[PDB]
DNA sequence: TAGGGTTAG
């Protein structure tokens, strides 16, 4: 078995009268779930247009995500990698995105070394290794681009990713905006 | 479209 929060998966856009039911009677398509609750408001018990559904193995998510577009009571909805409550709780940790910075990797480290790793999440587009302006120097981080939003989230769900033989920091990218927003 | 009486004795 492996950890509950990777082989959960968070369904957003849902239609309001999505129940449990409808939710399980769809996904179970592509396995078997051990969860699956429609989100609603203590009070009103009115659904909040989003939910979760899990399943017995991560394969299985995985399966599933290969599986969009997702269409569920006659709605398209929003399939994402569960991020763990205290994730949530960083800056812009629930944005779609296809970028990712990558901190903390060697003067040394080359293009070949950020493929080497990141290549098994997805179709790679883009990767920069920034360097200093007019100085030229390596700057310690980069930024890797992927055709699909869950190569990102398959990533920065995990804790360690290793790199041009070390560990390196991996978190959604911000735009320059956003990075001041979040300060 | 970010969690269910689920976070410091």
């Amino acid at each position: 078995k492996e950890p509950e929060q990777l082989r959960k998966l968070f369904i957003g856009g849902l239609s309001f009268e999505t129940t449990d039911e409808s939710l399980r009677s769809h996904f179970e398509q592509w396995g078997t779930l051990t969860d699956c609750v429609v989100m609603r408001d203590p009070n009103t018990k009115r659904s909040r247009g989003f939910g979760f559904v899990t399943y017995a193995t991560v394969e299985e998510v995985d399966a599933a995500m290969n599986a969009r577009p997702h269409k569920v009571d006659g709605r398209v909805v929003e399939p994402k990698r569960a991020v763990s409550r205290e994730d949530s709780q960083r800056p812009g940790a629930h944005l779609t995105v296809k970028k990712i910075f990558v901190g903390g990797i060697k003067e040394d480290t080359e293009e070949h070394h950020l493929r080497d790793y990141f290549e098994q999440y997805g179709k790679i587009e883009v990767i920069e290794i920034m360097t200093d302006r007019g100085s030229g120097k390596k700057r310690g981080f980069a930024f890797v681009t992927f055709d699909d939003h869950d190569s990102v989230d398959k990533i920065v769900i995990q804790k360690y990713h290793t790199v041009n033989g070390h560990n390196c920091e991996v978190r959604k990218a911000l735009s320059k905006q956003e990075m001041a927003s979040a300060s």
